[PDB]
C-alpha cells in the first residue's frame, strides 16, 4: 500500500510542483508560447541555422542527380537511393541531361518476392502458436514498402534493371501504395489461415500444401496485376531503348534488364558490402538479421559493425573515389524538411530544459532510435587543417521542392547519432575489414526478425 | 566631445551587453522565438484567454444587430456605430428579421462637405505660410473617411436618413475608398494653391474669388459623382419603401429621409452628448477640437470630460435604458481580431521583460494613444456583489468573420484605459454634469485641430 | 541588407535618444518634439544615412546573415513595439531634465540603462551580427565554375576591397524646383548615428 500511494500521482503535489514552476520566467515564458505553436516550429534556432546552412562541399561526386526523384506516398526511398546511386554512371557515360532507372520495376518485384516470401515464413513457423511473437510479427506487415542493400541486390541478381523510360510511376499504387498494401495483406492474413490449418494434418512435402501454396502465389501475382502490369520484358529478354544525348544526338540501345544493370548501370553485385554503427555489440563483429528478406533464398542482411572514425572516413574515401554512398538513418529525427538540414542541435530544447542525455547503443535498445529511412550521400566538406569531413551533401528522394532543391546538409554529430549504416564496395576496405566478409572463420552476431537495425521503410 | 562619445553607440558595450543577456535562460528563450514568429502570435496568453473570453452578459439591449455590418476597406467605423445604435429602433418597432440604414448615402454627404470643408479652411488660412503647421496638416487629409458622432449629428440633421433597401454599399469605392480619396485629395491640392494665389491680390469676398470657390465646388462634386451616385431623393423629397416584417407582411412606407429619421429611426439630434475620459485636462470641463468639422458652420466637436467612474456607471445606466452606447476607443491596441478579445493582458508581455509604465494621461501627450475607432457597447456583465462592470459586449462594423461572428468582449481595465469617448442623451446625465452644457457659464478648453482626441478614422 | 538593417534600427533609437535631450526646452506639444515622436524606428533613410553605417560598420556577404529573423521581413510590430517604449523614454528623459542638466550623471546614467533596453529588446527580434567590424570573419563560396575560394576579411575590409566603395567619393544631387539650381540643400536634424554626416544634396 505505502508503496503503491508514493507511486500515485497526488494532487498536492502536482498543484504544489505548478506554483513553484509558474515562480519561474523561463516557464512561464515556455508555456505561454508552447501552447501556441508546435515545438518544433517554436524552437528552431535561427542563430544557429545560420551557420549550419552551409552548401559549401570540397568533396563532390563529378556528377549532377538530375532530375530530383520523388517515391511519393510509398515506402521506395531505398531503392530511389539504391538506384540513384546507379543511375550517375549512366547520365556520366550516356552523356544525358535526365535520366532515371526504373523505381517501379524493382517495386513490382520486391513487392511479389515479399508476398511469397511471408507464405514460406508462414510455413517455417507452422509449429509455434498463432499469439507467438514472431508469427503475429510475421502478420503485422507482410508487403511493407521497405527494404535493405542486400534486398536489393537479391533483386537485380535475378531480375537486373531497365531505363523508366520502359516502365514508370504511371500506375496510382507505385505512388500511393498504402490501400494495395492493405489490400494485399488482407489476403495474406487469410492465407496464413489457410496454410496452417492444413499443416495441422498435413506436412509442408504434401503435394496438397504444394498445390495449395502455387495456388496462393497465383492469386497473389493476379491481385497484384491489377494494381501494376507485370513488367514489359522478362530478365534475359531483349529490349530496345530509343534515347537523346545532350547534344541533342539520337540512340538505340538493345539489351535484355539483366545485362543493362552490368554493363550500362556499371552494377556488379559480388561487391558491395553493408556496415553499420551499433554500438550496442563489438565493432569488427558481423552483424545478421534473421529471417529479414525478400526473395525466397537470398542473401541475408549482414552488417560488418565498425565504429564512427571508420565509418566516416569510408564515406570521404568512397566520395574521393568518385561514387555517392547509400546510407541508412533515424529520419526524420531532428530533420528540418523545409531547410533542408539534419543537425541535432538546430532546435533550442535546452532553452526549455529538454535535454537527452540517453546514449546511441541505449537508445536504440530502449525502442527510441531505428533505421527508417534511406538516402544518398553525393558530398562532404573536409576541414583543410587535416581534421575530418565537418557535414555532408545529402540527396533524398522526396521531390525537388523537399530541402534546397531536394537537397539537404547533414552534420558529422548527426552522421555519427542518428545514422546507422554506409554501403561500400570490397575493395574499398583495409585488408583488415574485408577479410570479415571474404574468410570463413567469422560468427555473426545473430539479432531476431524485429530488431530495429533493419529495412529502410 | 565627451557627451556626445557616451551618447554614441558603443561597439564593445552592444557586444558586452550581448553576452550577459545570452546567460540568460529566458532572454535564450524569447529570442529563439521571436526570431520566428510575429510577438503577439507567440505571446498570446491561452491561460488567460481562457477565463477571460466569456460571452455571458447580464446587462444587454433587448434588440438584436441582424445582420452584422461590413464597413470593408473604409475608414466608415463611426457612421456604422453611429446607424447600427439607431437602427435597432427600426428592427424592434417594424418587426424586422433585417434592416440597416443606409451607410452609403451618410458617407457621400460627409465626403462632399468635408472637401467643400477643406476649401474654406485654406481661405481662411490663406494669412499662413504654405509651410505652417496648421496649413500642412489641412492638406495631409481633407477627404479621410473618418469623423466624430458630433459630425454625424450634423449629417443626420441637414440630410437625414433613409433605408439601406434605397441606396447600398453598390459602388466600388464605398467597399475601398483609398483611390477616390488620393484622386480628390490631388484635386483639393490644386485647388488650395490656386485659392491661395488669387487670395494673394484679392480679398475671399471679391467676387472673383466667391466664383473660384463654386467652379470648385462643381468640379469636387463632378469627380465624386463619377465614383458614387447622388442619393435618389433630396432630404426633404419623399421616397417610397417597400419591406417584409418577419410574418412576412408586406408594408409600404412614404416619408422623407429627414422625417424618417425622427420619425422611424427615433432620433432627437438635440439630445445626444459626448463624454470622454482625457485624464491631460481636469474633469467637469468642456473640451473642444478647433477647426474639426466636415458641414461649414455645422456644430463643433465638443466633449465633457468626466472620469472612469462616471463614464462607467453611464455605459451600465444607458445599456439599462434600452439602448446600445457609441464609443470611440484606440484600435487595434490589445485587440484580438481571431477571438475577438479586448484585454491588456492577454500577451504574456511581461514574460519577456516588456513592461508599459506610461499612463493614459502620457500616452496620449507622447503620441502613444489616441482615438482611432468608433464601435458600439451592446452590453455588459454587473458583478452581483454590488459591483461595477467586469466586460462589455462590443459590436464591431467588420462582418461576421472579425471576432465572434462580428461581436467582441471588452474587459472594464481596457475601457479605462485605450477607450477616451461615449455618448449618452443629455437626459441620462445627472443635473451637475447635465448643466455643463445648458449653461452658457463654461468655457471650453480648446484644443488643436491636430489632437489625437478627435475623428474616429 | 540585415547587417545594416539592425545597425540602422539600433542607431535610429539611440539617436531619437539624443534628439529629445536636445529639444527638451521645448513644450510637449512643439511641433519638432511631435514629429520626433511620431516614427522614431521606420526602416527608410538616405544615402548619406547608408554611408554613416557602412563607415562605421562596414560590409559582409548574406551568406553570413540573411533575412532570416521574422522582423526582417514584417518588421511593422517589432517597430511598434520599440517606439512605445521609446516614447516611454522620451517622457522619462524629459521629466529627469526639468530639474536636471543634460550633463548631470543622473541623465548620463539614465541615457545608458536606455541603450541597454533598447539593445534588449533589439536582439530579441534579431541578433547582433556574428563579427565586429573590425573583427575577421571567413566566407565560402562557390564561383561560376564550381571551384571553391575562402575569403577572410572584416566587415570594414570588405566594404572597400571587394564591395570597392570608398566612402568618401558619393554625392547626391537633386531635382527641388522650389529652390535654386547650383544651391546646397540640408535637411535639418535627419540622420540615424549620431553625430554622422548630414543629408545634403546639390540642386
Amino acid at each position: 500500500f505505502q508503496g503503491a500511494m508514493s507511486s500515485s500521482i497526488d494532487i498536492s503535489k502536482i498543484n504544489s510542483w505548478n506554483k513553484e514552476f509558474q515562480s519561474d520566467l523561463t516557464h512561464q515564458l515556455a508555456t505561454t508560447v508552447l501552447k501556441n505553436y508546435n515545438a518544433d516550429d517554436a524552437l528552431l534556432n535561427k542563430t544557429r541555422l545560420q551557420k549550419q546552412d552551409n552548401r559549401v562541399f570540397n568533396t563532390v561526386v563529378s556528377t549532377d542527380s538530375t532530375p530530383v526523384t520523388n517515391q511519393k506516398s510509398s515506402g521506395r526511398c531505398w531503392l530511389f537511393a539504391a538506384t540513384n546511386q546507379l543511375r550517375l554512371n549512366v547520365l556520366s557515360e550516356l552523356n544525358l541531361k535526365e535520366f532515371e532507372l526504373s523505381q517501379a520495376y524493382l517495386f513490382f518485384y520486391d513487392k511479389l518476392e515479399k508476398a511469397n516470401y511471408f507464405l514460406d515464413q508462414i510455413v517455417s513457423s507452422a509449429d509455434q502458436d498463432i499469439d507467438s511473437r514472431l508469427v503475429q510479427y510475421l502478420l503485422a506487415a507482410p508487403t511493407e514498402d521497405g527494404g535493405q542493400y542486400s534486398m536489393f541486390l537479391n533483386l537485380v541478381k535475378k531480375y537486373g534493371l531497365i531505363p523508366k523510360d520502359l516502365y514508370g510511376d504511371l500506375p496510382y499504387s507505385t505512388t500511393a501504395s498504402r490501400k494495395w498494401n492493405s489490400l494485399l495483406t488482407t489476403k495474406l492474413r487469410e492465407f496464413a489461415e489457410t496454410l496452417r490449418t492444413a499443416l495441422k494434418e498435413r506436412s509442408a512435402d504434401d503435394s496438397i500444401i504444394v498445390t495449395l501454396r502455387e495456388q496462393m502465389q497465383r492469386e497473389i501475382f493476379r491481385l497484384m496485376s491489377l494494381f501494376m502490369d507485370i513488367p514489359p520484358v522478362q530478365p534475359n529478354e531483349q529490349f530496345t531503348w530509343e534515347y537523346v544525348d545532350k547534344d541533342k544526338k539520337i540512340h538505340t540501345i538493345k539489351s535484355t534488364p539483366l545485362e543493362f544493370a552490368s554493363k550500362y548501370a556499371k552494377l556488379d553485385p559480388s561487391t558491395p558490402v553493408s556496415l553499420i554503427n551499433d554500438p550496442r555489440h563489438p565493432y569488427g563483429k558481423l552483424i545478421k538479421i534473421d529471417r529479414l528478406g525478400n526473395v525466397l533464398g537470398g542473401d541475408a542482411v549482414i552488417y560488418l559493425n565498425v565504429d564512427n572514425e571508420t565509418l566516416s572516413k569510408l564515406v570521404v574515401k568512397r566520395l574521393q573515389n568518385n561514387k555517392a554512398v547509400f546510407f541508412g538513418s533515424h529520419t526524420p529525427k531532428f530533420m528540418d524538411k523545409k531547410t533542408g538540414v539534419m543537425d541535432i542541435e538546430l532546435w533550442n530544447y535546452p532553452a526549455i530544459g529538454y535535454n537527452l542525455p540517453q546514449q546511441k547503443a541505449s537508445r536504440i535498445r530502449y525502442h527510441e532510435s531505428l533505421m527508417t529511412h534511406a538516402m544518398l550521400i553525393t558530398g562532404c566538406h573536409v576541414d583543410e587543417t587535416s581534421k575530418l569531413p565537418l557535414r555532408y551533401r545529402v540527396e533524398l528522394s522526396w521531390g525537388k521542392d523537399s530541402g534546397k532543391d531536394g537537397l539537404y546538409v547533414m552534420t558529422q554529430k548527426y552522421f555519427e547519432e542518428y545514422c546507422f549504416q554506409i554501403v561500400v564496395d570490397i575493395n574499398e576496405l583495409p585488408k583488415e575489414l574485408a577479410s570479415k566478409f571474404t574468410s570463413g572463420k567469422e560468427e555473426p552476431i545473430v539479432l531476431p526478425i524485429w530488431d530495429p537495425m533493419g529495412a529502410l521503410a
